[PDB]
């Protein structure tokens, strides 16, 4: 019974292909919710929704509405049904809605915020279309670029001083932090791993991050392992640059690295120990680029939400090596690390 | 007699191909002036010049000098005569000169400003060359990217504190605007449409915008309709985000949207009602991206002049749909919406 | 005997192909040091190292360590041995190390700085890989983009307020400079040419720039001439915009232009008088873009080290002309201007 919910849930999709369209749309919405962490499982989407509800029901509502609007717009714009049914046209809008709720300065259940959310969700397919047409020619996935572009556009358009939809103030660092290294807590550092995973959706509740890790583990255990290791490497990188302890603890240092480790640790490159080590290196590089872009975009009053992960993973995927054990997965054969490794071994034998 | 001046004026070009080179150069300069609004009519160029003279003779002189210098440099750099005769190597420099005069802090008829203008005009062909070589491989036009690149370079090089050519101060918003919604004027909002069209050349005179609309209407009425609707949609987008009423009244919200509506409303995509609605959506998206980039580049002390229109239109042209009624025109068959629709219908029949 | 050390030193490479690997690695390190100024001569690398030692032994040590780490990482990542033996995987890291030492606020011989340097050096091959895979499809070289990307990442990650590795404060201009044109010194302006060449490695000692010019002259005299002329054109461009005389005297205006003149003056385009004039124009454009990006990135607290040269040279190489005398060299036939001209003449005859 457990095998029916593990992986991409191909059997459920095959059964739903001959069912009423409403159930299919619900499945697509759940897969879109899950695809933020490169998971194509509707049950993982339900678990991520439960985690968001544990963190903040307002954020869950906004993200669900964004996903629904994006999927409907993708159907209206006549995009590929294969990518809609896999939730590839609804995860950027899930992030857009959730992070629009997060970066709002107005208060929870500010209903007017639903109007820009919808407005910023219909733009998600367009981005996800154009970028795909640009990147599919290099066999590169469009990781989270639509969400980052849409959110940067929104938060630049509104800012902190908008009378309708003010955004939170992003102030650049002006004084050198005072760090007491005798007050470093091992328990808080350990909690920073699930919190780092949860910050992919902008959540700081450790339970939300744990539920996200469980949702990822439902699909593929290696993805969960790589998410945890990426969060840990983000913590290490934060300690390396003497970041404020509160920031590491809140997970700000380990969600970009977690996403990079998930992407490079078996998903978009075949899982070998060489690829595992290079995924750890990519996670460290992503954490460093994350603090770099955070400081950069604090000068323009913007948060560098997931730009670090996108740029670092694209850099590490474009990079070419003469090593046969470092294999870039074809974009039509990327399902999840366990299946990707089988495909890679079969290709290596032939 | 009216039919000799409507459209691209092919008959005049055919007659001028066997005339002295000076008259041909004047025709190329006028076509370059007109091609800012995607018009290839020398009479439309004369009308736009008259509008600029109505607004400010200094701006008209600077733009004319920029166009002349760019066309001469394109001839010197041995570029395609077909693109020079169509004014595609002189409109970016027209914008460069006019907006250099606009963003100057020195005073009208500051003759020394002609030296950087020329300097910033010879760079326009180079950009217009390279970008074309980059974008013609995707069958994408280079809308106004050379002008935006050149003007950003110039205004970053000089700034407000240059002893020779100071630029106007671009200050980011620091206080939330106080908007009295009982003082909204319908007459000012209605005037904001022609002013929005006129702000394509940086002009705020309603008569200048009216003359620009007449020049566009001389070539193709659908282009004029789309310019007006784009300006109106920019006004609506400004009202949506509670922009200061003076910014809407000045047309700062409706020239990027007007250009986007012109480009997407029959010029670079065949005019169907689906394409018309998507052009309206592109205009709204362009207005929102316009305020976003204005706020972004106010942090670096720069105006986001026409970057919004370029980026939004490129995004909407790269985006692919499985809808046969949403047709992207081949770049070798783009003349103006009336002819593009005939071409599209003939292709659809076959 | 002089002919054995002129040019790319092909005979030494052929002899070293059958020697112990340590000597080969030393040769690769020296060629990487030299390849910052597009020179593939180990003796030129020794001369550049002597110049760096004259300026600051700490900077020389840091750059040498960066080059060694990058070459070792490129060998580990299984990159092309042809590009490693030519030093194309070690010059970006040489610049990274030297400029990390330059932009450090801690003090000379701050040994902990070696840890980020190594960390920022292993990223240099990755960049140099990915960018190459992106740009080799347009037959475009990756000039210094890896170093600029790595240094921007590092200086954004650390900033001026990092407790471990603070960076120097980059403050944007806030007051209009007071320039006394009666105090312009011809001797200081003349010294600004070798200092401008030396600022390619971040050095301001005129003797260091002279040694760099001698190292370039050892390989190809035309490269030295173009470096000097590019520095002079940067000085002229600085005088054109009323830059502070101390900035010109420090060579901050003439290293991007010098690199652009070297690249366009016979290296990546065949040397004709048309190409020479266009290389001078590229140098002027590069100086103007240099001040533009310096002012731009001072708003984000970053130095625009070599971004101007990279972007300007890429723009001038992408640009296409119908002039047969403006020839872009194939990237597999680029050795140095004297040989490139012979290749171009042979191609022209056939």
């Amino acid at each position: 019974a457990l095998g029916y919910v593990t992986g991409d849930m191909k059997e459920l999709a095959n059964q739903l292909k001959d069912k009423p369209v409403v159930l299919q749309f619900i499945d697509w919405i759940l897969r879109g919710i899950s695809q933020v962490v490169f998971v194509n499982n509707p049950v993982s989407g339900i678990l991520i929704l439960v985690g968001l509800l544990v963190q903040n029901p307002w954020w869950a509502l906004t993200g669900w509405l964004g996903t629904v609007v994006s999927t409907l717009m993708a159907l209206l714009l006549s995009q590929d049904r294969s990518l809609i049914a896999s939730g590839l046209y609804g995860y950027n809008a899930t992030l857009v809605g959730v992070l629009m709720a997060v970066f709002s300065d107005k208060g929870d259940y500010f209903w007017w915020l639903l109007l820009p959310v919808c407005a910023m969700s219909m733009t998600c397919p367009i981005f996800s279309s154009a970028l795909n047409s640009v990147l599919s020619k290099w066999d590169l996935p469009v990781f989270t670029l639509p969400f980052n572009m849409a959110l940067s556009m929104y938060l630049s358009a509104t800012g902190h001083y908008n009378p309708f939809f003010p955004a939170k103030l992003v102030i650049p660092i002006t004084t050198a932090p005072n760090i007491s290294w005798s007050d470093l807590s091992a328990l808080e550092l350990l909690k920073s791993i699930p919190v780092g995973v949860g910050q992919i959706y902008g959540c700081d509740n450790p339970w939300t991050g744990g539920i996200f890790l469980g949702d990822i583990l439902l699909s593929s255990p290696l993805m969960c392992l790589h998410a945890a290791i990426g969060s840990l490497l983000g913590i290490a990188a934060g300690l390396s640059l003497s970041a404020p302890f509160e920031n590491i603890y809140f997970g700000l240092w380990g969600f970009n690295s977690s996403l990079a480790c998930i992407a490079m640790g078996g998903m978009f490159m075949a899982l070998t120990w060489q690829t595992h080590l290079l995924a750890l290196g990519c996670a460290l590089f992503t954490a460093y680029l994350g603090v770099g872009m955070a400081n950069f975009m604090a000068e323009v009053g913007l948060p560098a939400c997931t730009w670090p992960f996108c740029l670092a993973t694209l850099l590490f995927l474009i990079m070419t090596t003469k090593n046969s054990n470092i294999y870039k997965m074809p974009l039509s054969k990327v399902t999840y690390p366990e299946e990707n490794r089988i495909f890679y071994l079969q290709a290596k034998k032939r």
